């Protein structure tokens, strides 16, 4: 599933970097990460479960939470 | 411009994490980063110049280099 993680605007790359580090370190089932200045205040994360992402972002400063529901891949390209 | 950085297969997320950290730390003009297990051996990087990406990946273990030319955004979605 693709999830949108809501972040402070401008912290997208910083949080994506922290996510990638934590995902491999904690061996979370996180498959893809997208950060872009063109997508303000969101980091897109492909993961097996919502639980994976909840654990991924736990205690992360400047992360607000996960957008309810999932993101269809079709939503992504136009936003970029 | 969008660049494809060629990596060792399986190190895509690890390198993306290192990239995000280095980009903000060195204040490189790197705008977007995409890593995905679905895209084997490549990390996609949006940057102002090729120079930015060359500096981004400098001395990075498990990075082979930059794919010649640039990537049209249309190439991205089908590969995912």
């Amino acid at each position: 599933m693709i999830f949108a993680v809501r972040t402070m605007v401008g912290q997208e790359k910083n949080i994506a970097g922290l996510m990638a580090s934590r995902a491999e370190k904690e061996q979370l089932d996180v498959y893809s990460i997208l950060a872009s200045e063109s997508l303000k205040g969101y980091v897109l994360v492909e993961a097996e479960t919502k639980g994976d992402v909840e654990e991924l972002i736990k205690g992360m400063p400047r992360v607000r939470g996960i957008v309810p529901g999932t993101i269809a891949i079709e939503e992504i390209e136009p936003l970029l």
